[PDB]
């Protein structure tokens, strides 16, 4: 079967036969469209099929679909599994998957990098000392003094789910946030949950408004453990306008890597619970997220007072001729600085192009439009424009549940 | 089978049941989204009458009583004897609000119970036609002060004396390819503009020319009528700050005014419903003035805002975006002509979600649609999960009446 969609600003028509080798699960049906819901142990039964579409998947990559050293791969997989009900990927393999975990993201603007990835295998990584010196690594290695390289570490897979391996943090690096008595937030509000976690741990906060949090890191199922990361590794920008002098002065800065570090990867029918892994920052997940969401720093009406612009209608739009000098002043400060970032007209441009041309090298490119489009100035971005097929294709990255709310606690 | 959506942003989680309802198909499937898609005989027909005449009397609170019965077998009788029905006055208002009530793509719904509805099921001639919606526009102008409203031509027969209003919108601006290779006024009507000409419609070529109505009566040959000029209210685009604004010679029509889309009620088809409310600004500053294949004025605004166009990065695009809207807003609300702004919209679509799910189990909304095109995340609408699903009675798409039209 093809699928054709179609971009109505350029009338260019692209069609899909990659959907074809979807079987994962979408939450939609016939009768309803669940296309803006967030977020919609295992035998060796089902794992040899897994393990098996996954090498068949590999082994075609590389042009040796067949082969003697695909038949015997497929061999030893498999008296690997029903012998250990499980297997081992070799290295190669491992960078395969996590690189088409990342091509198969649905919901990723910047996937035009994928075939650029820094793979580290952790997966001799025993205890949470040996995982902060990895993620260390992975953290001065991304960073790159500002010229910012895409990485992914991957910690050993799950084998009884007993002994999980999991970072804590839903980024490597990412402010704390603290509820004061009256009910206002310090800091990052979207970190307060995880932030009381780390204090209970053990954690002596400074309690500020840009506090790095420490890393609590769990390796092979034991109690997570608190670390901090070495302050000269991470790399921060304080936020100026090339304008508005004043702007300084609202005290803003951000970290420069974007690394994120609770998702499972999933690859061949194994499962990495801890795969921490970084690119580099669209303007507006500063600007407009962070910065402008309601439940996140919400500064629009500080910054907008500023400027002094008419806050008695919103039709003024004063919110949205806020929101593009804070976006403005991102971008600024991150080229001032040499940290590597890139706008969203920039971005959606390049995903455009690369959608393009996995349509026609790849037969598609599953994309969620609700998330690839931008969250300021949809419409002028060219993705708004493209209609985009969304499914799931293996290697994924996929959630799992926040380890506090399944951790068994050994004491 | 019972679904939650939850706004992140303020926590509040709702419970949906009136999907259950539903009866159409989404285009999606268990394997694949097609959420970003834009378009994804007698025996047929009683069930459906029945379908709908079941909540009729539901909605009065006479489910189950006798002239619910009495109703129903007459209107069975009807369909048995004449291969189709007709619905009671009542009974087209009630179907007509309850497709834009089901309109999961429109952020005004909050407003739709207070729909102004038209009968012109008498109507027989393109004439007939054309008086009808001059009273519509004249109404639904009302100098200004915006009311909402529908006009409903003869339901569909046998398919081959369809009434059908040819134009996209009722008011609307003709757009010209040239010699020189561009596109002078409206890009999205130059196929149109074309039939019109080759109708016979004289063109002044202009920029702005509000176009002809090309109106089609019980299946026969469309004919052209002009609006009357004093009946098209239009907004002249000045910005509050720079005078220069004036200058880009830009103007916008008052009343929104949707022309081809086709109305369902009880299996019944309204080829030729019109029906209008009112702007939300971005439709308007954002997609009429901004769009590549549309006006596309954001370059021009730039250079006269002096803006620096070398990078992307300077986010001048969005800085004129801006501006645009604010002149489009600043210029109805200075000449007193409803408009609402992106904010007050989803604002209000909240309010309404949270009403429907309270009071009716639920609300299919699009997300794709309801998000406004610029600003996307600070306005609630974002932050807000929604299931889109397709109620009956509903206002559908159709194919454009030229490539259907036998000759
Ligand atoms: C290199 C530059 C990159 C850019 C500019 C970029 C951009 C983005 C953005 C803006 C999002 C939306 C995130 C949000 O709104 O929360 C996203 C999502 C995502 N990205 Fe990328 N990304 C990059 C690299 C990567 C890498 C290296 C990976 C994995 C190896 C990755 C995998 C994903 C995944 C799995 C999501 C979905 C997250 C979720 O569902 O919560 N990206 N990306
Ligand atoms: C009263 C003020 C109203 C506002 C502010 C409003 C707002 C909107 C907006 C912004 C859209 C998106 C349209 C686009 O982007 O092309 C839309 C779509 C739509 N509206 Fe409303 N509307 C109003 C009145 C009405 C009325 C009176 C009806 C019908 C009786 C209606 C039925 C629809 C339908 C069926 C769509 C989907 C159009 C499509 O699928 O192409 N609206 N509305
Ligand atoms: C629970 N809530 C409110 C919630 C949780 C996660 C999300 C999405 C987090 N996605 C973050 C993410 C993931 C991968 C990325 C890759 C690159 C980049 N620049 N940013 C990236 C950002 C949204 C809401
Ligand atoms: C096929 N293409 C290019 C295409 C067709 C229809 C559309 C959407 C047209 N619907 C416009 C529309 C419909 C109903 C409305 C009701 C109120 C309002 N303010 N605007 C309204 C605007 C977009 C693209
Ligand atoms: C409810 C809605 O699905 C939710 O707000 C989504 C919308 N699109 C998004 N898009 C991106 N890139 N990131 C997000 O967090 C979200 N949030
Ligand atoms: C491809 C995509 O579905 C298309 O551009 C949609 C996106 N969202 C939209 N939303 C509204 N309200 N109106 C539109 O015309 C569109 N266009
Ligand atoms: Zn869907």
């Amino acid at each position: 079967r093809f699928l054709k969609v179609k971009n109505w600003e350029t009338d260019v028509v692209l069609t899909d036969t990659l959907h074809l080798k979807s079987t994962l699960e979408t939450g939609c049906t016939e009768h309803i469209c669940m296309g803006s819901i967030m977020l919609p142990v295992r035998t060796k039964d089902q794992l040899f099929p897994l393990a098996k579409e996954f090498l068949d998947q590999y082994y075609s990559s590389i042009k040796r679909f067949g082969s003697k050293a695909h038949m015997d791969r497929l061999e030893e997989v498999n008296k690997e599994i029903e012998s250990t009900s499980t297997y081992q990927l070799k290295d190669t393999e491992l960078i395969y998957g996590a690189k088409h975990a990342w091509r198969n993201a649905s919901r990723c603007v910047g996937r035009i990098q994928w075939s650029k990835l820094q793979v580290f295998d952790a997966r001799d990584c025993t205890t949470a000392h040996g995982m902060f010196n990895y993620i260390c690594n992975h953290v001065k290695y991304a960073t790159n003094k500002g010229n910012l390289r895409s990485a992914i570490t991957i910690f050993p897979q799950r084998t009884d789910g007993k002994h999980d391996f999991r970072v804590w943090n839903s980024q490597l690096i990412r402010y704390a946030g603290y509820k004061q008595p009256d009910g206002s937030t310090l800091g990052d509000p979207a970190n307060v949950q995880f932030t009381e976690i780390c204090i209970q741990q053990g954690w002596k906060a400074p309690r500020g408004r840009f506090d790095v949090l420490p890393l609590l890191l769990q390796a092979n199922g034991n109690d997570p453990e608190l670390f901090q990361i070495p302050p000269e590794l991470v790399l921060e920008v304080p936020i100026r306008h090339p304008k508005f002098d004043w702007f300084k002065d609202l005290g803003l800065k951000w970290y420069g890597l974007p690394a994120v570090s609770n998702m499972l990867l999933e690859i061949g029918g194994l499962e990495f619970s801890a795969c921490p892994f970084s690119g580099w920052y669209m303007g507006t997940e500063i600007g407009v997220r962070d910065y402008c969401d309601n439940s996140r720093y919400n500064i629009l009406e500080e910054v907008a007072k500023k400027m002094d612009l008419d806050m008695r209608k919103t039709s003024s739009l004063w919110k949205d001729q806020a929101l593009v000098e804070i976006n403005i002043a991102v971008l600024y400060s991150f080229q001032s600085d040499k940290v590597t970032i890139v706008d969203h007209h920039s971005a959606t441009e390049s995903f455009i192009k690369h959608m393009e041309n996995e349509y026609r090298c790849r037969g598609g490119c599953p994309a969620d439009w609700v998330w690839i489009v931008p969250p300021m100035s949809g419409s002028i971005t060219p993705v708004f424009h493209q209609e985009m097929l969304n499914y799931r294709l293996t290697p994924s990255f996929e959630y799992q549940p926040d380890p506090w709310n399944t951790h068994v606690w050994k004491g």
